[PDB]
DNA sequence: CCACTAACCTACTCACACC
DNA sequence: GGTGTGAGTAGGTTAGTGG
């Protein structure tokens, strides 16, 4: 289980990450997405970092102190079929096992995480 | 050495289609 | 109401960044 190579902000991405976070700690998927495109990282980065963002605010917040989801992936037997059969053999595939699924189903890779997570929960 | 943090994780919840 | 499952939330853990 080897974890994707860690990125490291410009300072220009993270002037424009604070700015946007400054104004809605909430985005949707439409303002994730224009920001992603706007400062050159991929999405999912970005919805890592506001998530991370949030949890350091709220955690200095205690010791000092809606917009669009992204749209339900549809997800065809083939592709459930081929992601359970996976899913049996290991339930914590590292980024080269989520991109090899996200290559053979063609499901974005941001997605075979987040299915492989709502699975172990519930299986 | 060690503080910070992207990446990843659990747990619970919301959304929404479907019966 | 009940079920199923994709996408949100809070917040904890693992491992790379760089002082």
């Amino acid at each position: 289980r080897g974890r994707r190579r860690r990125l490291v902000w410009t300072p220009s991405q993270s002037e424009a990450l604070r700015a946007c976070f400054e104004r809605n700690p909430y985005p949707g998927i439409a303002t994730r997405e224009r920001l992603a495109q706007a400062i050159g990282i991929p999405e999912p980065r970005v919805q890592i970092w506001f998530q991370n963002e949030r949890s350091r605010q709220l955690r200095q917040h205690r010791r000092e102190s809606p917009e669009g989801r992204r749209k339900r992936t549809a997800v065809t037997g083939s592709q459930t079929a081929l992601l359970l059969r996976a899913f049996e053999k290991d339930r914590f595939p590292g980024i080269a096992a989520r991109e090899e699924l996200a290559r053979e189903t063609g499901l974005p890779e941001s997605r075979i995480q987040i299915w492989f997570q709502n699975r172990r929960a519930r299986h």
